[PDB]
């Protein structure tokens, strides 16, 4: 058809169904060239592997940018202690790898330990985090606005067809890139292990650029970005298998077979990269890298229980306030002072942190030394009590404020204008939760080892309980509570630690979790998210009522005007220019004749005006008196049968509108003609049923 | 509507969406009940949990049936060589866990030692093995004829809407266990990890009788049915992540969001069953619980692919081979005699395998040994050359023979009237072929480390090169060379040998075999043998050409007569009967009027048929002289209404027919009705579709 037709609009879904039509199209004619010439052969033999070359450069670049990220960011947060004279480049623990070290109280005041050290340390801290933060916002707001938040939504939405253009671009990923270290190292409540999601979609859509099959078709892309974002979540957590259960079960709306072992092998290629710059750019999470001698026992389960019920406690309570805030930022005006809100919000989150140690700890190095044992060799505060005995109550009043710290300046954290993640804060929280449960159940054994409970499944005197285990717990009931996501999560978490003998109790505590949040309500915080932003995204659980029928969403209805109809000939082009510039339709209808009302077919708004204007340009004397004929082959009328849909969906008024969902989810339609009587009646457009279901939900 | 209405009949394929709205109808029944009484409250509690407690029933049962056909298939294949008399239970590795084990040439010559005593060991080995291969055979054929093959091909047929009725009972629950475990013992070319996800869908078949919900609905059946299969693949190989990678790639035409987690739930309790039972009932292969000191190298990649590239060669003969053979059993005569074929094939495989060491072991030992790795405690016959030097011809030689000897069985094992699984001697393969390349490459390394590959990989007179990870590779390679299983697959492995140093080798050996298995044909042996069955299969791969539009699969087509119709009204019962008598169509389109042909619905013919007799047992008078009004309410006119469906699914003539393929495949739709200017023309069923599709693999 004309050049143009079959493109899409910012912000509009597309339409599946015409994506693989084209598709099919494309390899048909490349099919034809392959035989005419043996240069033709070549090009399709690039096409045919266009797949992998794009899945494996969207992987090597997310491994990249990942270990990258972290490097930087590890430095930038060691820079807030104090900095490597002898070498700049190296952070603490390289620097010690410490006389070289030296602390800012060192650098200005030049005395190590004091009052005035402590004072100078704890202000240079707070300006290094108000510096980083300030910068990381200025970035995104001048640059990039894409850059701020997660990214886990818009990747969502987007994969269920939505088009964001711009969000996948190449600003968007450098600025993000910057963006997550410069947040990351300024201490606010985030993560940047989730944002390497949309970090590697970004990657996959730039690669994608450059095969035309990818290009070219809309869904192929989309798929190109599942790949993509599994391949995120494996660099984020080091879990291949994890990133592709990610992928499959959070973000990709359409999830064919050949999708899964190409998301595999992204991740698993990402992964390696990640591996052979080992251990620079690998999180310590990532390298977590510790085993726990003692085998987890059948009892521990109920703690396990208990910690999940928490986690989802804590989610149903997050999603609930998060969201308000959040609400009220697109609400209230001081949603207007993105810079202002960031700098004050790392302000109070460095003030309150700095004086706890956990707290001014890193959050991925806390969740580390919560998920380490206790030993002789430790000598982690958290393990001192256990040396002393076997002071407890300091180190878990420590850890429960800490734990308060973090719940509370997560919620004021997430949806600021700064790339953040909710995955780290999520499982420090939930580690901290479970360093305490794990820390009281030890002590009640130690103290209670007469129970019959504990006597026979812990030898009295024995240190059965491990309280790195109890703190994973947490973290995945956390994550489940929040994300609401079941066997992805629990896969990455074992990941991420390399226990496959907790896969039980993972699991459980998650499950719990998971039920605890949907008895508060079915909705992950990037589904709230989705719905707060007002994205147009159709999802499996929203359903109609039986009474709903496709007469009540037909857009025609009784109050408005007739639907907008073309005829199939004797129309000017002038004709249909006024019908596109009167009516903001996706498309209109044709049909044989005004009277007959009989479809014919289903012309895009953007497809006709681009045909016609195309036309005008390459045939002289189309001044919209030229009639339009839309029938197969002086006036030289114009031809637009080619941008006419031949075979639109046709649902019958009688049918449940239950149906006419089912049909719009699984073919990703964009729109469907009601026709009565085999006459057209309406059209049901996915815009139109998302809005009763927006409406529905408000009630 | 009358009772019967939406039910089945055998070898007929299920509507999804049919069977979605009368899940739909149900919840909203239930949902209202509640209200009503305390204890419908408690009923629909029951109902919401009935998910959890239907998966944990089976995986509960899946764990404990294959924990008991491991322990029995480990004693009775101990049986053939000889007999613990001190305990007669216990199996030869309980006995000398020996004087107490005895030889049957102890038992009955009373030499240990001697050429008569090889000779009675021969005789005696032999005779076990038809003994178990006839008591199978017999089994299978009186009691449970579905209980032959993996049962893989159906479930995946079944788990499409297909209905097989009898292959999931208990008949075929009990007699599969049994034979399983008789025809591993008797030393056949097969293994029971394959065969256990039908055991374990039979289970969830059987306990989805108790809970209403799944029982009434067949597509809730479905779910469970993939719930059942990712725990038997758990149990198979103790991978729930590996069974639900499995049961979502391989078995399952349609895998909801909460299917994944009740998946993974049924995974684990059946894996958490087996664990509490370990080691006694969990194969060794399961408890392979062996790692490699030595770290895999850049360059050992090139044997792996090369491996990779074997595994798809071998496959893509086997399933030219098997299927050919299988072929001829179903059109020669040599298939009417199944138990001869069963007893024959035991009798040659015994008689070639006691000779060779290798063969001679029970194939899962085999591959552990193969898996296990060479080292100074180890005493096998394939590590004796590198203590020798570091005869290697020798073991070459025994290896490459048992190769040879496993690839010709396996073709004429695998479609015999036995439970046989190809999953095993598949990896069996692999895992020879792997170890062959191994050694080279290790004598390779050794006597040219000259080589500057080999001296910067691996220092000189250091065996860097580990066989079992060869091996490993190598069982990989094949299973995706015969199944063309990708991600699955190489989780499954991983989850089985438990090294995730070595997914990324794996995977790209597993690539390679697919890549090289789909330049032969991209048909796996499972859908290879759905096509031999006839089975009514629609797979995505099918598709149909451009050229092809609905008008030419429409039912009544030209030489056709008539396509047969219902009146609205002015109809008598006994012209339904008729018409029900006269045509074997699934169901008959009802129309506003003959002369009209205005479509007002769809009436199944089964749903027709049971109606009528119900409301003339139900109502007296009803002679079939009565007319039958399908309109919405002397004569006392039957009332069809309720069986018929008011929205049919509708395309038009001119439709592709790849759109037709698509909206089936998506939405399950037993059958769409082409009408052709608000007319009905014709219909076009799945059974045509896929008769279609035949036609053009034909050609
Ligand atoms: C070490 C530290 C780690 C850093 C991380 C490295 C990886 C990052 C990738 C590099 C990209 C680079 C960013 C180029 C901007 C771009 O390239 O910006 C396009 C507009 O000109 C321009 O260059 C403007 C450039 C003005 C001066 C640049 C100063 C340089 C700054 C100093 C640092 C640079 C060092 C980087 C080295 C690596 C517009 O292109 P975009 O940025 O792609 O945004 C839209 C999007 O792509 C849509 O895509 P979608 O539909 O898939 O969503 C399209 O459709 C739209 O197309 P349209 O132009 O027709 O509207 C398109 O604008
Ligand atoms: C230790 C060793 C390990 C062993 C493994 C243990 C687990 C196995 C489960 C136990 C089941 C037991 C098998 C009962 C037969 C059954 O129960 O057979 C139903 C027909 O009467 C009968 O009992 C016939 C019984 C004649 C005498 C039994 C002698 C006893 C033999 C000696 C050993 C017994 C020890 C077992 C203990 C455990 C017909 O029922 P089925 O066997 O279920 O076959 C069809 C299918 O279920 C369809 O299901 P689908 O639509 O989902 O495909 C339905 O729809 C059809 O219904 P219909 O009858 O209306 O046609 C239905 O016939
Ligand atoms: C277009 C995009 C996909 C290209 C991205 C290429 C990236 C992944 C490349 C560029 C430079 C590469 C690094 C260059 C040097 C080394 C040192 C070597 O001992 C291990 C690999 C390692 C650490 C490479 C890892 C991969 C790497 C980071
Ligand atoms: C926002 C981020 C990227 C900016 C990072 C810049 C950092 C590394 C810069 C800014 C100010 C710098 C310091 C400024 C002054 C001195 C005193 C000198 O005798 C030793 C180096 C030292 C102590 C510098 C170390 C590096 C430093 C801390
Ligand atoms: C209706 C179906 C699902 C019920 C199946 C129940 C099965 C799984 C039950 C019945 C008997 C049980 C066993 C009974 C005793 C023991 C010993 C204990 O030290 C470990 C658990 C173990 C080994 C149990 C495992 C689970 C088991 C095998
Ligand atoms: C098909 C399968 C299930 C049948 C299993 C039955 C096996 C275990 C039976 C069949 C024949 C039996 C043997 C028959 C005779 C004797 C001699 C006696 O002095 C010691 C026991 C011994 C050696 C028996 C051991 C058990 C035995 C081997
Ligand atoms: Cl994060
Ligand atoms: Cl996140
Ligand atoms: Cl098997
Ligand atoms: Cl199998």
């Amino acid at each position: 058809p004309i050049p143009g037709v079959g493109t899409y609009d910012d912000f509009h879904t597309i339409d599946w169904v015409r994506e693989k039509c084209k598709d099919r199209e494309r390899h048909r004619r490349i099919n034809s060239k392959k035989k005419e010439s043996a240069w033709e052969m070549t090009k399709s033999l690039y096409d045919a592997w266009s797949g992998w070359l794009v899945v494996t450069l969207t992987g090597l670049a997310s491994g990249a940018l990942a270990g990258l990220i972290d490097i930087a960011a590890d430095w930038m947060t060691d820079l807030k202690e104090g900095i490597c004279l002898s070498a700049l480049w190296y952070n603490h623990e390289q620097c010690c790898w410490c006389p070289q070290w030296k602390t800012w109280a060192e650098l200005i005041i030049g005395q190590a330990e004091g009052p005035g050290s402590y004072i100078m340390n704890y202000i240079m801290y707070i300006f290094w985090a108000l510096s980083f933060a300030f910068l990381a916002v200025s970035l995104v707001k001048v640059f990039a606005p894409y850059a701020c938040g997660s990214g886990i939504p818009e990747i969502k939405t987007i994969l269920s067809g939505f088009i964001i253009r711009g969000y996948l671009g190449k600003w968007t990923l450098m600025i993000k890139t910057i963006t997550l270290v410069l947040a990351v190292a300024s201490g606010l409540s985030l993560g940047k292990e989730g944002p390497l999601v949309h970090v590697a979609c970004c990657c996959g859509n730039i690669f994608s650029y450059l095969f035309p099959k990818y290009s070219t078709n809309e869904a192929k892309k989309r798929e190109v970005l599942s790949a993509a974002s599994a391949a995120g979540v494996s660099v984020a957590f080091g879990a291949p298998i994890g990133g592709v259960l990610f992928s499959l079960e959070e973000v990709s709306y359409y999830f064919p077979l050949k999708t899964l072992w190409r998301s595999f092998f992204a991740a698993l290629v990402a992964a390696f990269v990640l591996r052979s710059i080992n251990p620079f750019g690998n999180s310590r999470l990532v390298l977590f890298y510790v085993e726990y001698h003692t085998p987890w026992y059948l009892f521990e389960l109920f703690p396990f229980i208990l910690l999940g019920v928490f986690g989802g406690l804590w989610g149903a309570f997050f999603i609930r306030a998060n969201i308000a805030w959040c609400r009220r930022r697109k609400s209230t005006k001081f949603g207007k002072y993105p810079v202002l809100e960031v700098i004050i919000v790392a302000a109070i989150t460095a003030v309150i942190a700095f004086p706890n140690p956990y707290t001014r700890l890193n959050t991925s190095e806390l969740i580390k030394e919560l998920f380490t044992d206790c030993g002789p060799l430790e000598s982690s505060s958290l393990c001192d009590y256990r040396n002393d005995m076997n002071g407890v109550y300091s180190a878990i009043w420590q850890l429960c404020l800490a734990l308060i710290f973090k719940i509370i300046m997560t919620v004021f954290t997430f949806g600021i204008k700064v790339p953040s993640g909710l995955f780290i804060p999520s499982m420090a929280i939930g580690a901290i939760a479970g360093r305490i449960v794990g820390i009281a159940v030890e002590q009640l054994a130690y103290y209670h080892h007469d129970w019959f409970i504990f006597k026979e499944w812990c030898e009295v005197g024995a240190d059965c309980i491990t309280p790195g285990l109890y703190a994973m717990v947490g973290a995945a009931a956390c994550l489940g509570g929040v994300t609401r996501m079941t066997v992805s999560l629990v896969v990455i978490v074992f990941e991420l630690t390399g226990g496959l003998e907790y896969i039980v109790p993972l699991m459980a505590a998650v499950m719990t979790s998971k039920w605890v949040g949907d008895a508060f309500g079915r909705e992950g915080i990037y589904e709230a998210h989705i719905r707060l932003n007002g994205y147009p995204f159709l999802d499996a659980k929203e359903e109609f009522t039986h009474t709903t029928l496709a007469a009540d969403v037909m857009r025609p209805r009784r109050n408005d005007p007739p639907l907008a109809v073309l005829t199939q000939d004797n129309m000017t082009v002038d004709d249909i220019e006024n019908m596109i510039n009167e009516t903001s339709y996706n498309g209109f209808p044709v049909i044989m004749s005004k009277e007959s009302q009989r479809l014919v077919g289903f012309a895009l708004r953007r497809d006709l005006t681009i045909a016609i204007e195309s036309a005008r340009k390459k045939q002289e004397g189309i001044v919209g008196s030229s009639r339009v004929c839309f029938a197969q082959h002086s006036p030289r009328p114009l031809k637009l049968r080619s941008i006419l849909d031949m075979s639109p969906f046709t649902v019958t008024d009688h049918t449940p509108m239950e149906i006419v969902v089912d049909i719009f989810r699984k073919l990703g339609l964009r729109q469907c003609l009601v026709t009565h009587n085999g006459r057209l009646l309406g059209i049901i457009t996915k815009k139109d049923i998302l809005r009763h279901m927006a409406q529905t939900a408000n009630q």
